[PDB]
């Protein structure tokens, strides 16, 4: 989590789009959706980030329907945004033991259990939270079993985003879950 606001400037592609969803959470502005290969990922916007600014134009106590609005009615030249780096996550560090293992359970993406001894324990991972990256990568939406296989697949090291489950709840609220199988880019970036 990068500490302080970025600016971005977008282009919306042939087909007039930016590959956005945003939700309204506290009187901010949230990413809920970023699409797979689209002016919004080639700028790196993440799930959960927060938009404070479009084109200079403050984004306080915007409702979704208008932040989507704003966003067709825009020249599609230059579509400034500024962006604070996902607020409501944080990032845990974690080592695999010998038997591969960072020691929690999980299940719908949401971390329930701690297991003694863990790494997971040693960096004070908690429950209740909702798991939205791994090593850098969305993962909101894939399957346990997919995200189990991300955790085997990573190195020793593993890097976990995280979100209280409340929050996530509110973000993703409104959102049938294949959209987020298929369409929430899952992608490691690129360089």
């Amino acid at each position: 989590i990068k500490q302080g606001i970025r600016e971005v400037i977008l282009c919306k592609d042939q087909d007039g789009k930016i590959g956005l969803r945003l939700k309204s959470i506290d009187n901010g502005i949230f990413v809920q959706l970023v699409q797979a290969n689209s002016p919004a990922s080639l700028v790196g916007l993440r799930f959960g980030d927060q938009v404070l600014q479009i084109n200079g134009e403050n984004c306080a106590g915007w409702s979704s329907d208008k932040a989507h609005k704003v966003l067709k009615q825009a020249f599609g030249e230059k579509i400034t945004m500024t962006i604070r780096d996902r607020p409501f996550e944080r990032t845990i560090t974690m080592h695999k033991d010998s038997t591969g293992h960072v020691g929690f359970i999980f299940k719908n993406g949401k971390i329930t259990s701690i297991v003694k001894d863990s790494s997971a324990a040693r960096n004070g991972l908690l429950t209740e939270h909702n798991i939205c990256e791994i090593n850098g990568q969305n993962v909101i939406g894939l399957k346990d079993s997919q995200i189990a296989d991300i955790l085997s697949t990573s190195g020793t090291v593993v890097t976990i985003t995280i979100m209280p489950a409340f929050i996530f709840e509110h973000i993703i609220k409104r959102m049938a879950p294949s959209i987020m199988k298929s369409l929430m880019d899952h992608t490691i970036p690129e360089v």
